[PDB]
């Protein structure tokens, strides 16, 4: 039993609902919470911008080290950073960006990091200002994550959609 409420049940381990990712984390404290972050860490806009505006930029300020010392992401891999007053660890998720041409295949390799998580909160990856199709980001999400997620879907329009077309 865990704090996640509200939720549709998807599949066996994913779950779906219509809100903003910043106000579910703020109420449940997730362990993990899952940014849409890219290779250089560069909270400015979208999910990431969202999330880095709630910690009051001490999520980039964070990131900012990080890639100091390490250099940048992958496109399809992740790293673990402090999820702030937000969660316990924000696990930054690059998912391939179609308006910067990136290989839509990484979205697979992009959902398998949530496999090290047992439990997560997230977005759908690749959607919004990555440029993906978010039907197709959930097909993936069901067929690659095999932990406990639990999905929040900003768009209401969109969040119905997705439901009313799950296969
Ligand atoms: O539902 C969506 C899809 C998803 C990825 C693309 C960007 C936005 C657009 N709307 N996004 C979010 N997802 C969950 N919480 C969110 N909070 C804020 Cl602000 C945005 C946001």
């Amino acid at each position: 039993v865990n704090s996640f409420s509200g939720y549709l049940k998807l599949t066996d381990n994913v779950y779906i609902k219509n809100a903003d990712i910043v106000e579910e984390a703020k109420k449940v404290k997730p362990t993990v919470v899952v940014n849409a972050a890219n290779v250089y860490l560069k909270h400015g806009g979208g999910v990431a911008g969202a999330l880095n505006k709630a910690t009051n930029n001490a999520m980039q300020v964070e990131s900012d080290d990080y890639i100091a010392t390490n250099g940048p992401l992958k496109v399809g891999g992740s790293c673990v950073l402090s999820g702030h007053n937000l969660a316990k660890h924000c696990l930054h998720v690059v998912g391939p960006n179609v308006n910067k041409g990136e290989d839509i295949q990484l979205l697979k390799s992009a959902y398998e990091n949530f496999n090290q998580h047992e439990v997560l909160l997230a977005p759908l990856l690749s959607a919004g200002i990555f440029g993906a199709d978010p039907i197709h980001s959930l097909r993936v999400c069901v067929d690659t994550v095999r932990t406990n997620v639990y999905l929040a879907v900003f768009d209401k329009n969109l969040y119905d959609k997705l439901v009313s077309s799950f296969l």
